[PDB]
RNA sequence: GGGGUAUCGCCAAGCGGUAAGGCACCGGAUUCUGAUUCCGGCAUUCCGAGGUUCGAAUCCUCGUACCCCAGCCA
């Protein structure tokens, strides 16, 4: 429960409503991100919890920032998260003729006029945060004059910026938004839904309350930066002939540590080619997180955990990562892969090899087992061998023995270094009566596989509050390795988490993998204590 | 000027009856993954100072900090 659900509860009890109807209304000017997932979880979650309805409405009022690519991706992401909207997909543009009729009602009532103060002047006349504004000299035109001028705007008789329609409210209001807000502005831009039918487009505040009202939304849930705007939400609905009056309730937006959510900013990273694209695995976008190997359920859980309050907040990446590790630990089948490999030859070995039976899940016998090959010339991870180290080090030191994963207890004996002091191969012996643990991959049957180790995109926790967020990009956000994996990984499918033992959870990258050369993105590392 | 918020390192519950829970962190047991699982510890204190009350995080003052609003963006 959260403050919003307590309100809905009151509403139902008091008999103010019988059904609850919410809506998720993104503008199609970019791809959805983890922050939006919190609105999706909130809006669609309430609908299903209260057996209500939730609309997916594209708030498409500004054509010069929107594109059809975004509408199809947004729908994709909403479904992938595991949610379904009520009825057909809606668009604010579906209501352009409606919105235009309402503007006329406002004009007819003398509550709206066509102003001609230039874009620079409207700012000058608006006042400041402590000084009231002043009336445009075009404020007292007659209704008859406004109808004429407005139809002229509609007919394309005015150049962009040359005229706009404003609400006649109060230039001295302490609410900056009630200072004669613009309802319509001229944009000769083709719209992704309505083509060139319109050259005048409605503003967010005029469009939002009216759309909610027409869809019979009972509770509009938005983020905190809209509390000031609520005054205009109610003023519009109170002054036009509409039979219902939805109520707006604001919650705090999600800020994630080490990442920027601003679409304006996320678009800079994509536009300037600093990430592969909106769905690059380092992006905090839904599609990015999906490609990274995140599961829709891990995200739904993440929203469940962070809560819904009116408090500004900043969640640590640790919280997100906790969610995904938990999901994958449960459902991810284990496998073996070596990221940085140094060759290890067992001298004592006899034969072209053998076959060990490894479990697909160490703590869940039910998941099955597999027959993995073994031999003398295997592949091991560099960081697992040490010529010398204290008692703490529980891996392969040049003296003692260590158990291979589901195999033999080998024993370090001799090292053969390259010219530059760097080791090239390690020589050891094994006890055959056996079958300090490490993973390995029989060089004989090793599958060459490219690994992509992702790390946080920014090097500061709040790249948002930086003079230039780009200059604070982490150069080690993506470190590409070439390694080897057991041949079973030959049958992996894009977006199927595997837990490379003692490393982390990894998944096949659809964008880069091929037949011989698979590419694995590292979703998340293990709790490396 | 106006509109909001203040409870653990990060989130968060609490609604006059004596500070849940999660992440992180520290131990300790188990483990052929330095994972997982288990065990236990982690707010005498709720922005501060006064006051009301048998009892206040919660009520009433009076301060303080932070966030939002001056797009013909959403
Ligand atoms: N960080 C966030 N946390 C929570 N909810 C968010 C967040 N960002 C956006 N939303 C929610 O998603 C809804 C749709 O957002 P929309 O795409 O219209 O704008 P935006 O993404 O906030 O802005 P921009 O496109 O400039 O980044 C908003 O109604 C809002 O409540």
């Amino acid at each position: 429960t959260n403050f919003i659900r307590q309100i809905i509860d009151e509403d139902l009890a008091s008999g103010k409503h019988t059904t609850v109807h919410t809506r998720f209304p993104p503008e199609p000017n970019g791809y959805l991100h983890i922050g939006h997932a919190k609105s999706i979880c909130l809006n669609f979650g309430i609908a299903q919890d209260y057996k209500g309805q939730c609309n997916l409405r594209f708030d498409d009022t500004n054509p010069v920032k929107e594109d059809i690519e975004y509408v199809e991706s947004i729908k994709n992401d909403v479904e992938w998260l595991g949610f379904h909207w009520s009825g057909n997909v809606r668009y604010s543009s579906d209501y352009f003729d409606q919105l235009h009729a309402y503007a006329i009602e406002l004009i007819n009532k003398g509550l709206a006029y066509v102003d001609e103060l230039t874009p620079e002047q409207i700012r000058e006349y608006r006042g400041t945060l402590t000084q009231p504004g002043k009336n445009s000299p075009y404020r007292d035109r007659s209704v008859e004059e406004n109808l004429a001028l407005f139809e002229k705007m509609r007919a394309g008789g005015f150049e962009e910026g040359k005229a706009c329609l404003r609400a006649k409210i109060d230039m001295a209001s302490p609410f900056i938004v009630m200072r004669d807000p613009v309802l319509y502005r001229i944009k000769f831009a083709e719209h992704h839904q309505t083509g060139n039918k319109w050259c005048i487009y409605p503003m967010y505040d005029f469009t939002h309350c009216i759309s909610d009202a027409l869809e019979g939304i009972t509770h509009s849930l938005c983020t905190l930066e809209f509390q000031n705007n609520r005054r205009l939400y109610d003023w519009v609905l109170d002054n036009i002939t509409i039979p219902v009056h939805p109520r707006q309730y604001e919650f705090s937006r999600l800020n994630l540590e080490y990442t920027v959510m601003s679409k304006r900013k996320l678009n800079l990273l994509v536009t300037d080619k600093h990430v592969e694209g909106w769905d690059d695995p380092r992006m905090p976008t839904i599609s990015g997180l999906r490609r990274r190997g995140y599961t829709a359920a891990s995200i739904r859980e993440f929203c469940k955990r962070i809560g819904v309050t009116k408090q500004d907040n900043t969640i640590e990446m640790a919280s997100l990562e906790s969610c995904i590790r938990e999901d994958l630990n449960e459902n991810a089948p284990r496998a073996m892969a070596v990221i940085d490999p140094v060759k290890l030859v067992i001298e004592n070995y006899q034969g072209e090899g053998e076959m060990v039976t490894m479990p697909n899940h160490p703590n869940k016998p039910e998941m099955g087992s597999r027959q993995v090959p073994f031999s003398g010339e295997i592949w091991i991870d560099r960081a697992d061998f040490r010529e010398e180290a204290n008692k703490q080090y529980k891996r392969l030191v040049l003296g003692k023995e260590v158990r291979l994963r589901n195999a033999y207890v080998i024993k370090a004996e001799r090292v053969e270094k390259d010219a530059e002091g760097n080791i090239t191969t390690i020589f050891c012996t094994y006890d055959a009566d056996t079958l300090g643990v490490i993973h390995w991959v029989s060089a004989a049957h090793a599958l060459p596989v490219e690994i992509r180790l992702y790390d946080r995109l920014f090097s500061v926790p709040n790249p948002g509050a930086a003079d230039d967020f780009l200059s604070v990009i982490n150069p080690e956000s993506l470190v590409i390795k070439q390694g080897f994996a057991e041949p079973s990984l030959k049958d992996a499918v894009a977006g199927k988490a595997f837990q490379f033992e003692r490393e982390g959870y990894f998944c096949l990258d659809s964008r880069h993998s091929t037949a011989e050369k698979p590419v694995f993105n590292r979703t998340v590392g293990l709790r490396d204590t």
